[PDB]
């Protein structure tokens, strides 16, 4: 019964978010939800109050536990290298790198194939990322597609094109 | 300029509720968000928390307010039936009733061509509802489409077919 760690950044973006979670309980794929922020309770992009499951520190040495991450991208993110030195930002990195490292399913939207990048996990793979974030990508394959699939990565480039791969997404975890 | 009263149900689908939302917040449509139930304080089907603007009972006598209701549905819906004697059940009815007499826009999706039904509003109009919910239409004219606009109602079949009304919404709301 496969297990996926969902990182939501502070704030996230609700309707990438929902989009995951969404379909994870209506398939029966068990998930976690992980704030990157050092309280469960974080906003919407749009400002609701959003409480998860647990906060990123927690999920540092658990990587093991599960099958898959998804990073769901938010307005944190264009501030991320601001705050690379908050510890949600350095367990962040972390914790990506590790999951990476130890082969799991990559998910993410928006800028989480940059955030990826940034850890190296994705060198030589096809990513979909955010037009604006493309110059950023460094070690992966920035293509224009509204999502990519390339070994362990699972990319889109955005809320609005999740759609683009979320049935094979669903597919690979079940 | 408009202004929408977002009704969330407890659990609300939140794959549906944040594709509105976000639409509104990125197209600069005022909203505020009311719980169909006793607190603020509601749950998605997905398990996670949100805490919305205000509860159900304070927009009664209030709806004049606004310029368009959304209904946004969840596994709340069709239990509702079963639950006469929560207080919250019997001002959505009121709610709805009074924002259809009162020539509002009505927007929904998956159970809400239903809900609104209920209160006889949608009497001759052309609604999108949940295959599922269908037979429950009586007053309306279900339609297998993904989506229907037939007057003030701007209904999807559910949360999958948003999409497909959901720029003639924003444009309708400007
Ligand atoms: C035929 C096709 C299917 C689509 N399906 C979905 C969908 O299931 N969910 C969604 O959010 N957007 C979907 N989109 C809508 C896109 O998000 C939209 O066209 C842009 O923003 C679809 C678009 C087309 C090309
Ligand atoms: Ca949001
Ligand atoms: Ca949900
Ligand atoms: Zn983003
Ligand atoms: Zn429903």
């Amino acid at each position: 019964a496969k297990k996926v760690a969902v990182l939501a950044v502070n704030p996230v973006n609700g309707c990438g978010l929902f989009q995951y979670l969404e379909a994870f309980f209506e398939n029966g794929i068990s998930y976690k939800v992980f704030a990157v922020s050092d309280t469960k309770e974080i906003k919407t992009n749009s400002g609701m109050v959003l409480i998860v499951d647990d906060v990123i520190a927690n999920l540092k040495g658990h990587e093991d536990e599960f099958d898959a991450l998804v990073f769901s991208c938010g307005d944190a993110v264009p501030v991320f290298q601001q705050y690379a030195n908050q510890p949600y930002n350095v367990d962040l990195m972390e914790v990506i790198k590790t999951f990476g490292e130890k082969g799991k399913m990559m998910i993410g939207h928006c800028a989480g194939a940059m955030m990826f990048d940034f850890t190296g996990i994705t060198k030589g793979k096809k990513v979909a990322v955010h037009p604006l974030a493309k110059p950023a990508i460094q070690n992966g394959i920035a293509t224009d597609e509204k999502s990519e699939i390339d070994g362990n990565f699972f990319t889109a480039q955005d809320e609005n094109t999740i759609w683009t791969m979320l049935p094979k997404v669903i597919e690979a975890l079940k």
